[PDB]
């Protein structure tokens, strides 16, 4: 089942006013066109170009940083263009973005919260409209709602009383979350 792992700052925090306090700080990168600027808003894969089991973006406008886990694919200019397809089991939250290809993987200075064994798959046929697209591309335009509707149904699948509008603490006590330092 879905994993959370959160800082116990946030203990007290339900996850979707977490999120929606994350990824509104984070800010839209503006990745769209016209306005796409490599190393600047484009984030990056490891081991990349366009394909590996990481795919990592920071903020432009401040250290705030999310990395993305699975086995990921962009499509860039092939058809269906413009397409993160594959299959996305996680994403960290926090900031201070480190690593890259030529250092072998990514990881967050501070991680903040993580949801793994989120068994998102989407093949590429679905294009943009796949779900691990529309995380991730929410994520990239300071949007978490497509985020939170997938942890919304990973939590009511373990028992309906659970959702994102739980605490972390809650969630805890309910066997899907689990504490780190602050
Ligand atoms: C190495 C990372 C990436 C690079 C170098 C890259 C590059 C680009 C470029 C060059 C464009 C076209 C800009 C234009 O039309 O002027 C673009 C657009 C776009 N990219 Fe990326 N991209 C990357 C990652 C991603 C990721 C991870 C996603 C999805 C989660 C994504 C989704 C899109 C979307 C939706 C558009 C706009 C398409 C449209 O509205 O027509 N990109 N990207």
């Amino acid at each position: 089942s879905i994993s959370i792992s959160y800082s116990t700052t946030y203990s007290g925090w339900t996850v979707a006013d977490y999120l929606a306090d994350w990824s509104a700080y984070f800010g839209d990168v503006n990745h769209r066109p016209g306005q796409v600027v490599d190393g600047s808003n484009t984030g990056g894969f490891n081991p990349g170009p366009f394909d590996g089991s990481q795919y990592a973006l920071k903020s432009t406008a401040s250290d705030a940083a999310f990395i993305a886990g699975g086995d990921l694919h962009a499509t860039l200019f092939s058809n269906p263009s413009h397409t993160l397809w594959g299959k996305l089991d996680s994403i960290a939250l926090g900031d201070t973005l480190t690593g890259g290809a030529s250092s072998g993987g990514y990881a967050l200075d501070s991680q903040e919260v993580s949801f793994s064994n989120l068994g998102l798959d989407s093949p590429i046929a679905q294009g943009r409209d796949g779900t691990v697209h529309k995380v991730v591309y929410g994520l990239m335009s300071g949007d978490s709602s497509a985020l939170q509707g997938q942890i919304d149904a990973l939590l009511k699948a373990v028992d309906p009383s659970l959702s994102i509008n739980s605490t972390f603490d809650q969630l805890a006590a309910a066997g899907v979350a689990h504490a780190t330092p602050a």
